[PDB]
Order: C-alpha cells, then sequence, then structure tokens
C-alpha cells in the first residue's frame, strides 16, 4: 500500500508511543518507592550505628577506640 | 514535506520506537538481576549481624531472659 | 588478723559493678533487637517492591531466582 | 585465719572474670562495628545502582543526585 501502508504507520507509531509513555509512568512509580525506602533503612542503619557508639562509652577510651 | 517524505519518516520513528523499547526491555532486566544481587547481599550481611547478636545475647547474659533472639 | 573487712568490701563492690554492667548489657541487647527488627522489616518491604515492580514491569522471560 | 584465704582467692576470681568479661564485651563490639560497616558497604552499592539506573532509564529521580 501507498496510503494503507501511511495509516497502518501512523496507528502503530500511536500504540508504540503510547506503551512507552504509561510504561515510563510506572518506572517512576518504581525509582519513587525505591528511593525512599532506601531512605528508611539508611535511617534505620544510622540509629542502629548510634546505638553501638552510645554504647561504646560502655568499655574504657582505649580498650574501644574503633571506629 | 510531502507524502514519501513524511512516509520514509515514519518508517524511521517506528523502527527508532521499537529499538528503543527493546533497548528500554533489555536494561529492566539488567537492573533487577543487579538488584536481586545486592539486595540479597543485603540478605546474607544482616544474618551475619543477627546471629552475631543471636549468640552474643545468650553468652554474655546467661542466667537473664531472652527476647525471641 | 583483721584487715578481712577491706577484702569483704571490695567483694561486695566488684561483685556490684558486675550486676550493673549486667544491668547495661540488658539494655545494649534488648534494644539492639527491635533496632535490628526494624532493618529486617525495612528488606522484605524493599525486596517485595523489587519483586512486584519485577514482575509488573517485565515480561515472564526474567524468572529472576531471587524473586518466588 | 584460713578465710583471710578463701576471701583472697574470691577477690581474684570476681577480679579476673569482671575482666574477662570485659575484653568479650570487646570483641563483641569489635566484631558488631565491622559487620554493619559490611551492611553500609552493602547499602552503598544499591543505592548508587539505583542512582546510575535512576538516571540511564529515565528524564526526571528526586534522592539520586
Amino acid at each position: 500500500g501507498n496510503i494503507q501502508q501511511q495509516i497502518q504507520l501512523k496507528s502503530e507509531l500511536a500504540s508504540a508511543e503510547a506503551k512507552m509513555e504509561e510504561q515510563k509512568q510506572q518506572l517512576e512509580r518504581h525509582f519513587e518507592q525505591s528511593a525512599n525506602l532506601l531512605e528508611n533503612m539508611a535511617e534505620d542503619y544510622k540509629k542502629l550505628y548510634t546505638h553501638f557508639a552510645q554504647n561504646s562509652e560502655q568499655l574504657l577510651p582505649e580498650s574501644n577506640q574503633v571506629e
């Protein structure tokens, strides 16, 4: 076809483009849930670390210098 | 512009969209595979930090009671 | 011989220290637990997320072993 | 008399155990402080794999930089 080929393309390019677009919608629903779930663990860690550095006063300042 | 020009371009941006979509597909497959790796890493290091506590609590507090450990 | 008062007090005292360092080791582990158990629960949250988005965003052909 | 000898050894027994308890509690910290610096190692990896896979997969993201 010369114009059936054309009305075909425009319709597989609108369907292609719509898949990309809203699969883009959920890739960013992914990296948004991802990033702050890390910020959960990074804060659950950063206070598990502090609990250890503070119960580090449970020794002489010589017998535990690390970290 | 015209009808043969506007055709050979659709032909290019449909191929460029199909190539883009397959690229995007095998770099999701890359992301969830290199994520499943680093996450199990995270788990097997927890199971280090957890059982280093599971024993040092029942081993430095003998008479004392235990919370789940 | 009556430097026995001193011995019997050094023994009530050093023994008290160990009774208080036993208070602190009970504290340290009981809130090392709930602080640990937090991390644990962030993990299987951040884990299952990468199990849903690993199959709600991806064909059936990448059955990455790690996810159920 | 002879219990100036039972006490003197009871002290040495308390004093050495108060002591071995201190360097077991010491070894319990050396091994913790290096086991969450394994988990800190893991975290940094997982995060930069999200930064370098949210930037390379999308246009504009929030946390990463």
